[PDB]
């Protein structure tokens, strides 16, 4: 007789709001997700999941935009949908990244099946050291294994590396990505979002000044992705007598070459 | 009489009154330098400021600044190498080099705005030029032939769109730089009826969050992402246009910097 709040006790003691919905509700069915799309929830409802936990918030803010989002139309039939689902939806966000080693992360290490080249996991960023391979052919890797259908790439394409720094998430900003760069000696940093101003610069200058380093962006999502599906494993085992899964979603952007 | 580095602050800043602790200021160099020529740029790269040198222009004018933050970072700017190498070659430039920032946006039509209008030959079609934004009606298109459109006339390699590639355009709004998120875009929307936005860059977890939900309801909207840099370069390309005018004897370049990043797809 799982209710909300006994999956939102589990979680939070592995170790973010009830968005919306029943706590004391009992659970059918979980899905997980990076974003609560309104096709996500849709998506749940066909599974029969009554619990949704995403990564991000329902109304495309990290802070509380209800107000300013009251007279919208996209708001008013997202919370419509949302009011005829019966679902409830979870915001697990915080706590899976602070727990020892970043749950998000480790996610997205075990999806480039590289456990086993992690040099050292820091609190906001991951180290591995792999055989060698060009900073396109990290690239082409990650895609693949991602299953994305493009990445960027700042920096020299064809720098050697062996030494590589993951920045899950928006953390891709010059105070916590540049320092790495000679603090951990790395050829390279792929991260999924940041300031276009900050560490692809920092990277521009460097290529120019010699060096042999690069920038792999993949994308916020597709850096989160790995970890969400993570998280339905990890709670399928919590709840054995709950079906739950990993919804994937498409691509935000395509590209227009 | 000649024309000093502080002379070209003061007809740039001419007509907008003073910004409370604006990092429009003078990164390095000497105010009192006269001014051989000049050199707009986006950024104020390692190769940038070697061509300014290259091509004896003494003045640098760029819209961002130097040391990969809108604040420099002292701390982390004392150890690595490549801080240290542009320090040097700043130095032993003998360039001014002054961040027009504030004061180019806060112009009566906003300066790096009305350059990204005229690169895409829209200066005809412009419905209103709010604070910060501008809305355009233009011939219909598809969200996808103005990703084309805007490609093609910016000269860049790639664009990026989110929503319905098949979104029927006629009322377009236009963000320049890091106005894309959800604050300022998302508003114009429904208070001005727009089939898409043009932006630079914002949180992708913002108005492409919306636009995917908007779609997702049937909604025919459509988002094109050019690029940060994409979205600024024109305005210092005719900020180097202008100058040239106001400074004639002076030789005026626009500086153009590779694209920041490659597709791999
Ligand atoms: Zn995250
Ligand atoms: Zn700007």
């Amino acid at each position: 007789a799982t209710t909300v709040q006994d999956v939102i006790e589990r979680l939070t003691a592995s170790v973010d709001t009830l968005q919306h919905g029943d706590p004391n509700m009992e659970v059918k069915g979980i899905a997980t997700s990076f974003m609560p799309t309104y096709r996500v929830i849709q998506q749940a409802v066909s599974m029969e999941a009554n619990l949704l936990i995403t990564h991000e918030g329902l109304f495309y803010s990290h802070t509380d935009n209800t107000e300013m989002m009251q007279k919208d139309s996209v708001y008013q039939e997202k919370i419509r949908l949302i009011r005829e689902s019966g679902i409830a939806i979870y915001r697990f966000h915080d706590y899976w990244h602070r727990h020892q080693p970043d749950g998000i992360m480790v996610g997205f290490i075990r999806a480039l099946e590289w456990e086993s080249y992690v040099s050292k996991y820091l609190p906001t960023a991951a180290i591995v050291a792999i055989p060698l391979m060009t900073a396109k052919e990290v690239a082409e890797y990650a895609k693949e294994m991602l299953s994305i259908p493009f990445v960027r790439i700042a920096g020299d394409l064809s720098a050697p590396c062996t030494r590589i720094g993951i920045l899950v998430g928006y953390r891709g900003g010059g105070a916590l990505s540049i320092p790495l760069f000679e603090q951990e000696h790395l050829d390279a940093i792929i991260y999924g979002e940041g300031p276009e101003w900050e560490t692809p610069e920092y990277i521009r200058d460097a290529v120019y000044q010699g060096r042999q380093k690069a920038l792999i962006v993949l994308g916020h999502a597709e850096s989160e992705e790995p970890g969400m599906k993570y998280l339905a494993e990890w709670l399928g085992e919590q709840f054995p007598d709950i079906p739950v899964h990993f919804l994937r979603e498409r691509p935000i952007f395509q590209v227009i070459h």
